[PDB]
């Protein structure tokens, strides 16, 4: 596996940029994430050619807002899905791990 970033990095949208800090995330499987592709390992970014490249639409597989926000039932842990069950056990983090305005993602 490459080196983990160990700086905040940029999560491009299509208009909006988000700084993921893997850190926090230390604990975390990196697959977790940077799930298999093909049975494979892969750690490309996740809005690669190929991959979740379509940057404007909301819903999808290939929408990289879905796989980031979706709380529904998808095939691998979004953002989202996995800090409202953090923010169920610690509540006092809700608006910086969940909110669309004033939170760690978006401040
Ligand atoms: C989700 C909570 C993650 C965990 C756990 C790990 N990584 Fe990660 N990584 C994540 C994101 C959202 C991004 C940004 C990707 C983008 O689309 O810009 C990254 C970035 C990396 C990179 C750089 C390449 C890339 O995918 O952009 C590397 C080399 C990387 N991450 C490695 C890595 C390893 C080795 C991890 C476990 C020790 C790991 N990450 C955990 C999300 C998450
Ligand atoms: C191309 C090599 C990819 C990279 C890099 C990343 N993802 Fe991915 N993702 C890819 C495929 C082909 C699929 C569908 C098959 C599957 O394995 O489930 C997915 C799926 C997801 C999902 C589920 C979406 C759904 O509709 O159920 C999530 C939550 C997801 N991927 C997230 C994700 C993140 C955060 C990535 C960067 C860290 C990432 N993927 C990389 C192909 C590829
Ligand atoms: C569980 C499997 C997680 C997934 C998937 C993602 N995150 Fe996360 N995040 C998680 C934890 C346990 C924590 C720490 C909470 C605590 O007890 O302190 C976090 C924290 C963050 C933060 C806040 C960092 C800070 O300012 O202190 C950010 C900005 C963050 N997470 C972003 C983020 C993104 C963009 C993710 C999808 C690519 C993501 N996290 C996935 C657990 C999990
Ligand atoms: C971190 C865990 C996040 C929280 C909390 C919220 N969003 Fe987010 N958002 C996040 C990332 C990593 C990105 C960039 C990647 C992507 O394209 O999804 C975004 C981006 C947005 C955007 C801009 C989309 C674009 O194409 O530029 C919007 C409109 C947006 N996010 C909305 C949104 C809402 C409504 C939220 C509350 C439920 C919210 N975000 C929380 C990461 C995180």
């Amino acid at each position: 596996a490459p080196a983990v970033p160990d700086k905040p990095v940029e999560v491009k949208g299509s208009q909006k940029t988000v700084m993921f800090p893997h850190a926090p995330h230390e604990k975390v499987e990196c697959v977790t994430c940077h799930h298999l592709v093909d049975g494979k390992e892969s750690y490309a970014k996740c809005g690669s050619s190929g991959c979740h490249d379509d940057l404007t639409a909301k819903k999808g597989e290939k929408s990289l807002y879905y796989v980031v926000h979706a709380r529904g039932e998808l095939k691998h842990t979004s953002c989202l899905a996995c800090h409202s069950k953090v923010v169920a056990e610690k509540p006092e983090l809700k608006k910086d791990l969940t909110g669309c305005a004033k939170s760690k993602c978006h401040p």
